[PDB]
């Protein structure tokens, strides 16, 4: 069989499982950058306030259009002068970006941009790029002060805060990131923003990886779509930091339901479910540089995710980022060296009452294990349980209104995670958050069978979260602490219980 466990049709999903949203409203913990009183299906949202207001300080994004962005001269004026020239050759665009980035004229390589334009694209495609797409991108970038009129707070460490903005606002901000206009975000030895991801796209232009043309095709598909026809919806970005975590050894909650399959994907088959992003602590990972596995791919086919890098501080152990409403603009095949842009995607997701696409993604970063056995240390197991639990828990929401979790081999691959341990950690964390699990093994049919078999074994014997966590602790003591191990985890568990 291609899938085991509970039928996926029986799992909860949005919008059907959600409660009616309250009235969207700004508050101390919710920044809203549009006119809620004018929000209407199929209309471009109106920015609030009407006229640009600037904050240039330690708690907000430093906007390129700020009067305090100086070089004294006005850097915004220089950006306007640089970008409003006709581009007919890729050197023109390199020279323009470097006019307001003089300090990086040696450090920043543009080989991938030059090669995309001159050596990948056919003549007609290149003409469309520089006669239509790039000029349209410049115009939406330079509209920033009329589009993003309200200061954007940083989602700093330990903040429990949300930002809701329009897709159109995000497009203006991402156009600025493409043209590398965000100040104070470039220096290798920067301090103010050293704990924040890169936002400017300059590393997307460097080098000769065969992957860069596919990244650029994916992003220009998005740019071509959102400059041609303004998107009308909203997107919410929520930083969540929990202080009260389970006493896992004492948790008497039962396990929840499981659907596990080695076919399908989170983004296609997990529609309306809580979709896990296998994140870097710096959200988005290498999306704007080198990096093209699960997180980067999702950030490329849903580019509105990328703007989280503008304002999201590196995630601490007890934190996650929840993004609701991003739209899928691209389809793809493969991953890493085999990733290819396929075609434009027409997102058919419903929108909720805040005009957000019914797509919820949570970025949770797994640990990186130098040594395989390190991940069975109890402190490290607890850390991953608590990270997933934070990602899955929705304070204030009842379990019947919680979609299933759509996830997979989180932190396995480059990070060195063991898939069978990580599957059980997510199953336990979901159980504690009272959500069902939809698990994609991405071609690994044996893993599907193994996860299913363990899950049904444990549920039929009515073992609790705490019962299972204590078995993980026994495995650490017996096979790992004084030890790769002589016996694998699931065999150990079956033997210990039987
Ligand atoms: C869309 N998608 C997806 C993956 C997974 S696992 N899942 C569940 C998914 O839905 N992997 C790939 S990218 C790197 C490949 N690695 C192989 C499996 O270990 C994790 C990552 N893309």
């Amino acid at each position: 069989k291609k899938w085991l466990g509970t039928p996926i049709e029986e799992m909860r999903r949005m919008p059907r499982c959600g409660i009616r949203l309250p009235l969207l409203r700004p508050s101390a913990n919710h920044t809203v950058t549009i006119r809620v009183d004018l929000l209407r299906a199929g209309e471009v949202p109106k920015p609030f306030p009407t006229h640009y207001k600037d904050l240039w300080d330690n708690k907000h994004v430093k906007m390129p259009c700020s009067e305090q962005n100086l070089y004294a001269g006005s850097r915004w004026e220089l950006i306007q002068t640089a970008l409003l020239n006709k581009f007919t050759r890729p050197q023109n665009l390199k020279d323009a970006i470097l006019k307001y980035n003089v300090a990086y004229s040696k450090k920043w390589d543009f080989t991938a941009l030059i090669d995309f334009w001159d050596k990948v694209l056919e003549e007609a495609e290149a003409q469309h790029l520089y006669q239509s797409i790039l000029p349209d991108m410049v115009k939406i970038a330079l509209c920033l002060p009329n589009i993003c009129t309200q200061p954007i707070p940083l989602l700093k460490q330990k903040m429990n805060h949300s930002i809701t903005m329009s897709q159109e606002q995000i497009a203006s901000l991402l156009a600025n990131a493409f043209f590398c206009t965000f100040p104070r975000r470039n220096a290798k030895m920067k301090s103010e923003y050293s704990s924040y991801p890169d936002i400017n796209f300059n590393r997307l232009f460097e080098g000769r990886s065969s992957r860069k043309p596919e990244k650029l095709k994916t992003l220009f598909c998005y740019f071509r779509r959102v400059t041609e026809k303004k998107p009308t919806g909203l997107v919410t970005f929520t930083r969540q930091s929990l202080e009260d975590f389970p006493e896992w050894e004492r948790c008497e909650k039962p396990l929840t339901r499981l659907h596990v399959t080695y076919e399908g994907t989170i983004e296609e088959n997990g529609q309306g479910m809580l979709q896990v992003d296998f994140a870097n602590r710096f959200v988005g990972g290498g999306v704007t540089s080198a990096g093209l596995v699960q997180e980067e791919i999702r950030f490329l086919i849903n580019p509105e995710l990328i703007i989280s890098r503008l304002f999201t501080e590196v995630l601490d152990h007890n934190e996650c980022l929840i993004i609701t409403g991003t739209e899928q603009y691209s389809e793809y095949t493969g991953y890493a060296e085999t990733y290819r842009w396929s075609r434009s995607h027409e997102d058919g997701s419903e929108r909720d009452d805040w005009q957000r696409r019914c797509t919820e993604i949570v970025a949770i970063d797994a640990l990186h294990f130098r040594r395989y056995l390190d991940q069975f240390v109890p402190e490290k197991m607890r850390r991953e349980l608590n990270k997933a639990y934070c990602g899955f828990l929705r304070p204030g929401v009842s379990s019947e209104n919680l979609s299933a979790v759509a996830t997979g081999n989180w932190g396995c691959g480059a990070f060195g995670g063991d898939a069978r341990l990580k599957a059980l950690i997510q199953i336990l964390a979901a159980a504690a958050a009272e959500r069902d699990v939809v698990y994609f093994t991405f071609g690994d049919s044996e893993l599907m069978r193994d996860i299913y078999s363990m899950h049904i074994f444990l549920t039929e014997r009515k073992l609790t979260v705490g019962d299972v966590y204590k078995l993980l602790l026994r495995y650490y003591n017996e096979e790992c602490r004084n030890c790769g191990p002589d016996i694998k985890l699931y065999p150990f568990i079956y033997h210990a219980v039987e």
